[PDB]
């Protein structure tokens, strides 16, 4: 079972000992530091942790004592603060004296901003506050899915828009595969869970659930698949039997679509003379609801995909649409989901765009790239101190590297605001309590064990709407 | 509750379609592939997915029914293999009749060379094989770790060697700062795991639990810390105070090691003046076993150590030990704990060699570089389909893609065997049968349902010890 008293980083379990005497209040804030690409960020994934780690009663008396046996051989010291643990339980009956505010789950935020606060809300639990900071930072993680699916969705919006001149199709465009190349089960739930702000694509099943316990749609599933083959699925016939294999498999799914990947041995053969001679008869005749997805695998990116198109564009009737740009007939399209991230997206659709290839051709998945080729360094999220009260006085506080003037920290009270001209900005130093910038855009979502403010899929999937898809 | 069901990639829910009509049997097996970096592999972690994931009655009929209802919304069709669950269920009370071989747990394996097998054990089952793969090939990340983890503890072996003669304290040396870093708290707990197959400090203490519940030590414990502060707890104080913070923190643990970030606001300022002279009495008259660790966190990683050393050498007796190497004095060491990966480590150890500083001098601490930044592609760990059986014919089957060699999968039946050299090398179809190679060194560790060979976590740290440890 889960045990919040062995959730932390070690060296906090001696933090107690090390604040100023005589200190009633620790108040920290969360941020996705500016750095001296992604100006903006997705807030999401939270109310995930508020929900599954930190509310209600997270502390009992084996819960005390299992962190007291571990700690003691861990540290081989006696270190821990049972004491300030027991109170917790006994006054609170084990829920957290904590108060976190935050902005609106799917609101985009440019960097530099504060994004949610702590702060205890019985003097007795200062140490509280930064204990809760490890599991807190972990949402770095959804933050920064979200965000850079964001981005690639922005990149093929500009493009789709440009070379077919409307958006249709794109909540499709970006499909997750990435289900196998992430780090465990869970987080291929939340990561899964982050992309689907942005898309609706999904083969990473362990997002629908999540999305379902902790924050809900009015639909029944908020991501869906189609059918397809994997490489054993074609391979598994023989060698010398890939068009067996390939007729089978769309007889199997003549009325829906179906992706069949196409490079087990010869990519560039398979789309010219299996595709687009022998079995040419069971792909124009195919609904237009039910596409047949060319699968490439392999090979340059966007060497590979250009092929492809030529290939089919010589054995298929190509149109003009009304931008220039070369469209294969409804029933054929092409799925690119090997080596995907958003810097060979963005070379792929360039490409084809100079090659006056529409985008409505194309549909990328991506897996490594999309949910685990990510780290805490992209927007440098990071969890500070601001603001402590010692001896009944507050004091702002902040850390300022002499070497790195990017990792000085905010100072004081904080909070967000509208700027007159309708953007952001985080007043520092208690400043917000002056009302000369409106109301906060913080919200108490958690409170004393509580949480008590809640997000839909459906109000985050709003908030974080690109200006384009708005306009 | 986990639900194997809903633990594959969605498109794997229509293969059992598309495979050969009368296929009784389909075998897997799963690689770090081939391609002058990470030439061998720490094998680890599968056992962690048999037990938490694959064993014992992981379907029943609730489990059914919850994927029927998820997949006909996810899919808007009735796709979704129904009858092949039940069967299982029906026949097995649930358990996967599956047999699955493998290397030992921490053995160190060259790339390229099979690592487990995978296949079904009743002929109704051979859509089972390739559903869990997406679940086993998350081994990836603990292989990767730990492998990762490994290399870097070969460079300051190397290093610590050459400066001061033998391998004292390796296993202290680089020490784990990922929890918040990574994408989970599942996560956190597989790879500190992974990281604790080399060394013994960690602060991501979800990893202590793993090891006990899943692999067990002799010891209480495999992972081991020290106090120390973070910024909050020097900060906390006010910008004018940070001597009172350090001389605060050093007196409540002065009989056991500290450590204590330093450039909260100038850190060359903190470890010549306030270090170095106001709090200097401090210092000196701590025991061998409680040095005071000063941590650097900020400004060119290799040009800041360096630094810290030659302010430390100045204030502090410093002597030269056996190798000609500057050792400062037993109660003051350093720990560099930011932008430390293994490319990083390797600098700033050659930058101190070059400058005549002893490794003994110097831990380093690890977070997203050591358990997060990360990929799938770093070792090119796949799984593949090599062999099946169809109208009761075996046939080797496999991937061969024209534009990339480095993608081509082994063929049929596969096995490990010792070179004559003492090598490894993987037989390809069938040929361990031919009884050349001596006997395969792959076991069962899995079959139908029960885990039928497991290591323990301290046979784990034996087999994957360095060369240099085991001269
Ligand atoms: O083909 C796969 N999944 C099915 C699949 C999803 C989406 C698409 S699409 O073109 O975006 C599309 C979306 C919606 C409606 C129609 C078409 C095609 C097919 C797969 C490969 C793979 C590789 N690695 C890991 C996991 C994977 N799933
Ligand atoms: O200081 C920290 N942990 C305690 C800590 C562990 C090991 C060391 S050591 O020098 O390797 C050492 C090991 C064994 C015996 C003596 C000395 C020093 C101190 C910390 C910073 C941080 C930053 N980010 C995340 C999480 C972190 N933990």
């Amino acid at each position: 079972e889960f045990n919040i008293l062995l959730a932390t980083d070690s060296y906090k379990v001696t933090h107690y000992k090390q604040y100023p005497p005589n200190t009633s209040k620790v108040y920290s804030y969360f941020e996705c530091r500016e750095k001296k690409k992604y100006e903006e960020t997705v807030f999401y994934g939270l109310q995930y942790i508020l929900n599954k780690y930190l509310k209600g009663k997270v502390v009992t008396k084996e819960k005390i004592q299992e962190a007291k046996d571990v700690y003691k051989e861990h540290f081989q010291d006696d270190v821990f603060n049972e004491k300030g643990w027991n109170y917790i339980l006994e006054k609170y009956d084990g829920h957290l004296p904590i108060e976190i505010k935050a902005v609106p789950e799917g609101f985009v935020i440019p960097r530099g901003n504060v994004l949610f606060t702590v702060e205890n809300t019985d003097p007795e639990c200062y140490w509280l506050t930064n204990w809760i900071e490890t599991i807190l930072v972990q949402s770095w993680y959804p933050i920064t899915v979200a965000t850079n699916s964001r981005e690639q969705k922005k990149i093929l919006a500009k493009y789709l828009l440009e070379t077919s001149g409307n958006l249709d199709g794109l909540e499709y465009k970006l499909h997750d595969f990435g289900y196998r190349g992430v780090s465990s089960q869970e987080t291929a739930g939340i990561g899964a869970s982050a992309h689907l702000v942005n898309f609706k694509g999904t083969d990473t099943v362990a997002g629908l659930a999540l999305i379902k316990k902790y924050y809900g749609t009015k639909d029944p599933v908020p991501g869906y698949s189609v059918p397809a083959a994997e490489h054993s699925t074609i391979t598994a016939w023989g060698k010398d039997h890939e068009k067996d294999a390939f007729e089978h498999i769309v007889t199997q799914f003549s009325s829906v679509p179906v992706s069949v990947v196409s490079d087990s041995y010869d990519i560039y053969n398979a789309c010219e003379k299996i595709w687009g001679e022998d079995l040419r008869h069971l792909i124009v005749s195919r609904s237009t609801q039910a596409p047949l997805i060319i699968r490439p695998d392999s090979g340059n990116p966007l060497d590979t995909v250009l092929k492809v198109l030529e290939i089919l564009g010589k054995k298929f009737p190509v149109t003009e649409n009304s931008k220039g740009y070369k469209l294969l007939p409804p029933y054929l399209r092409v799925i690119q989901g090997d080596g995907v991230d958003i810097n060979t997206l963005q070379e792929i659709v360039e490409g084809m765009k100079q090659k006056m290839w529409s985008i409505e051709n194309i549909a990328f998945g991506s897996g490594g790239g999309l949910l685990q080729k990510l780290t805490r360094d992209l927007l440098n999220c990071s969890f500070k101190c601001s603001y402590v009260v010692t001896n009944g006085l507050g004091i702002n506080v902040f850390k300022d590297p002499v070497a790195d003037p990017n990792k000085r920290s905010k100072k004081g009270r904080l909070s967000l605001h509208r700027t007159p001209a309708g953007n952001f900005v985080t007043l520092e130093e208690g400043k917000g309590d002056l009302e000369e910038y409106g109301q906060d855009l913080l919200h108490t979502v958690f409170k004393n064990g509580k949480v008590t403010k809640s997000y839909s899929f459906d109000e985050i999937r709003k908030n974080a709407q690109l200006n384009i898809e708005l306009e």
